[PDB]
């Protein structure tokens, strides 16, 4: 039911700074949160969201995750002079104090739970805050990195006391470690953390040893915390993406979260003089979008840091154009994970094994386009439409006497003639995004869509198709990738042919979306992908398949459907239109027999494809 999509902010948390020497934090500005907003002003996205006032966040919040008495300590800021306020900084690793800090710092607390609770109450599908000072570094009783209070802290316990939440996930792609998270719910299973970070073998800040992968949880929450350690400096998207299909994903989906919460720190981004990484500001246009089926959409965005004011903006910009459901741009240049990646990819993989054995090894402004069968009329939502035109049919019965001399059903050349004009409307025309057609049969109609498809034209097409026997596709020019779901061997490498049997089905198909589906489709960077399902169900999984593969081809999906299916139909379309995509319920585990099946698939094809690689290559 939810809408819209939050943008929390206020000019007032610009108005401190850091006023003596300080070589430490004088990367942290004010700019940094005129800058993002100023570049969200500029793009035309910050007035598309609905913009929430900033409130400050009561004592009793704030006693949720810190203690009276440095709540108290810090409370007495606002009357010291710059005599007294050096001085109690230096109490602090790396972080400034200001007449203002306290201040600003309960509304950047106020401004995340406004944020959660708008989001917690339907009033819109997700949202992002853009704050300052940031959270993650501060902890119960200290301020420390630029933090004084632990904002996505708060909105985790806060969400937990309020809406009776069992299940948070907590994504902090900043690139230093969010220890204060990691501290508040190292004892709490029900706040799932997850924080990728420089480390370098702890020689970056703030050199913890908690900080790595051997960190996972005390107590009864073991296996709710996830380091994933970057030990060299310059990662490219790849090397995100990779952590995201291989560790952070899979463990999402069998988590299930009630909601999610981003701890969005843009140091993470090429070009931020802390981060040293090198990946492009879009990478987070799919780190968010990538998010999106979990938690139904309900998302908070919580700014952290990013201290390139010029990298900055682009990358916020990246983020909220997601949340609006905006297409994702394409990535090029993908591939296999950089070597020390993989390292610490496979070394987390390893002792998470044994919490989520997903993990274990073998020893060693119209977007969708919708054409029903005719006389079908349906309810469709705000960003949908239905059907030809001369020059359209002038070429359907071309192509009918050159390859189809022996087909004279007209219901399957108004197929055909709506297939060619929804490929012209997205390819050519730039109007409309996504489409579904529904189909009498497949060997025309998947034969036409696609041939017509290249020429639009298509450099590469990615092809998804749930059924079994073959298809009138040809995978050997290399400008065309086949994913298939039946129930078969492989030989070539541009195929990947999956069979399942069963009652783990829909969690198996999630294992192997994540691990195998999506890392191909994201390295093969496709112009169209092309969606077939035949009328012999099971689609616990679709909506999040048809929501999933939309960071590809910047969305440009198309889904021949055989048969009409109320019920599919309806549920396709909704995850083409943006929708908010129903969960799983928490994701049981596969069996065996289609585990097996998929790591014989992933050794056949990670030589090519190298995204499908989580752990280092052994040098022959
Ligand atoms: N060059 C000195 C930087 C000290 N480290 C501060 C950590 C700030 C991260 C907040 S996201
Ligand atoms: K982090
Ligand atoms: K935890
Ligand atoms: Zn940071």
């Amino acid at each position: 039911a939810a809408s819209g999509s939050a943008l929390i902010f206020d000019e007032e948390m610009s108005r401190y700074k850091l006023l003596w020497t300080d070589p430490a934090c004088e990367i942290e500005v004010p700019e940094r949160l005129t800058v993002s907003y100023e570049a969200l002003r500029t793009h035309g996205l910050a007035q598309r969201c609905k913009a929430v006032p900033v409130r400050q966040a009561t004592e009793q919040e704030i006693l949720l995750a810190h203690s009276e008495e440095y709540l108290e300590a810090v409370k007495q800021t606002p009357g010291m002079n710059v005599e007294e306020l050096m001085a109690f900084s230096k109490k602090y690793n790396d972080v400034y104090f200001h007449q203002n800090i306290y201040h600003c710092a309960k509304l950047a607390a106020g401004a995340t739970l406004q944020l959660v609770d708008s989001v917690m109450k339907r009033e819109v599908r997700n949202g992002m805050a853009l704050v300052r000072p940031p959270g993650h570094h501060s902890q119960r009783s200290a301020a420390n990195g630029f933090c004084v209070f632990n904002n996505v802290a708060f909105a985790a316990l806060y969400a937990k006391k309020n809406y009776n939440l069992n299940r948070i996930l907590i994504v902090d792609w900043d690139v230093h470690h969010g220890q204060g998270i990691q501290y508040c719910f190292e004892e709490d299973p029900s706040v799932l953390y997850f924080s990728w970070h420089r480390y370098e073998h702890q020689s970056f800040w703030p050199n913890l040893p908690e900080s790595d992968y051997s960190s996972v949880g005390k107590g009864k929450g073991s296996g709710f915390n996830i380091n994933l350690p970057w030990n060299k400096v310059g990662m490219t998207n790849s090397d995100y993406l990779a952590a995201f299909f291989h560790v952070l994903l899979p463990v999402a989906y069998e988590f299930d979260p009630e909601l999610v919460i981003v701890s969005a720190g843009f140091d993470s981004a090429i070009g931020d003089p802390e981060g040293e990484m090198c990946a492009l500001p879009e990478i987070f246009a799919h780190l968010t979008h990538l998010l999106m089926p979990l938690a139904a959409g309900k998302m908070c965005v919580v700014l952290e840091g990013g201290y390139n004011l010029t990298s900055l903006g682009q990358s916020v910009c990246q983020t909220v154009h997601s949340l609006l459901g905006d297409p994702t741009p394409r990535i090029s240049g993908l591939g296999t994970a950089c070597d020390s990646a993989l390292e610490s990819i496979q070394n987390v993989r390893n002792v998470q094994s044994s919490y989520w054995s997903s993990f274990k090894h073998l020893a060693q402004s119209v977007r969708t386009v919708v054409v029903p069968p005719p006389g079908v009329e349906l309810t469709l939502p705000k960003n949908c439409q239905h059907s030809i035109s001369e020059s359209t049919a002038k070429e359907v019965q071309r192509i009918r006497d050159k390859h189809f001399h022996d087909l004279t059903d007209q219901n399957i050349l108004r197929s055909l003639g709506n297939i060619i004009s929804v490929l012209d409307r997205m390819m050519r025309s730039d109007e409309v995004c996504n489409g579904c057609v529904v189909v009498s049969d497949l060997s025309v109609s998947v034969q036409c869509a696609l041939q017509h498809a290249l020429t639009e034209p298509a450099e590469r097409v990615l092809v998804v198709y749930v059924g079994d026997g073959e298809l009138p596709v040809k995978t050997n020019d290399g400008k065309v990738f086949l994913v298939q779901i039946c129930t078969t061997e492989d030989k070539c490498v541009n195929r990947l042919t999956l069979c399942l049997r069963g009652e783990s089905l829909t969690a198996g198909f999630m294992q192997a979306l994540l691990g195998l589906i999506l890392p191909v489709a994201y390295e093969f960077n496709p112009a169209l992908v092309l969606g077939i399902v035949e009328e012999t169900r099971l689609m616990r999984v679709w909506g999040h398949m048809t929501c999933l593969i939309q960071g590809l081809a910047r969305g440009r999906m198309l889904t021949l459907l055989q048969g009409y299916d109320k019920d599919l139909l309806e549920l396709t379309v909704s995850a083409l239109s943006g929708a908010s995509i129903s969960p799983l319920g928490p994701l049981r585990a596969p069996k065996p027999e289609d585990v097996e099946m998929m790591e014989k698939q992933r050794q056949r094809l990670q030589e090519r494809w190298g995204l499908l690689r989580c752990t280092v290559s052994e040098s022959w």
